[PDB]
DNA sequence: AGGGTCTCCATTTTGAAGCG
DNA sequence: CGCTTCAAAATGGAGACCCT
């Protein structure tokens, strides 16, 4: 197993062809939006960071009454949700029940029981 | 192949309602 | 005014996907 060669970096890899990939995410991060200077270390986040400043809402809710728009396509998955109904975070409380669809909306609750 | 891309997830970060 | 709540915006890494 190599091991990843950044100074501080805990990961391990298999190939090390996944570790080179994987060691390109401490590159430098050349790719500088020109609108408000964050730096990414890909082409794809940079553009994809773009959508903060146009407010483009590509992905669409085909829910009868909903139509919301999205930016991005997992975000859209997120939402549609609250239509299908899928609670996927079980509450981890011996005897407590409820359900959350963000990992954030039911770790906080947890903050609660204690 | 193997390098840029992109799809996709998990996560983090931000905001708006509810409500006490 | 305090939250907890629920909902959206955004980021970062893995690795699949597509070349030539
Ligand atoms: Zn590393
Ligand atoms: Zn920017
Ligand atoms: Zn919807
Ligand atoms: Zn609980």
């Amino acid at each position: 197993t190599i091991a990843c060669p950044h100074k501080g970096c805990t990961k391990m890899f298999r190939d090390n062809s996944a570790m080179r990939k994987h060691l390109h995410t401490h590159g430098p991060r050349v790719h500088v939006c020109a609108e408000c200077g964050k730096a990414f270390v890909e082409s794809s986040k940079l553009k994809r960071h773009q959508l903060v400043h146009t407010g483009e809402k590509p992905f669409q809710c085909t829910f009868e009454g909903c139509g919301k728009r999205f930016s991005l396509d997992f975000n859209l998955r997120t939402h549609v949700r609250i239509h299908t109904g899928d609670r996927p975070y079980v509450c981890p409380f011996d005897g407590c029940n409820k359900k959350f669809a963000q990992s954030t909306n039911l770790k906080s609750h947890i903050l609660t029981h204690a």
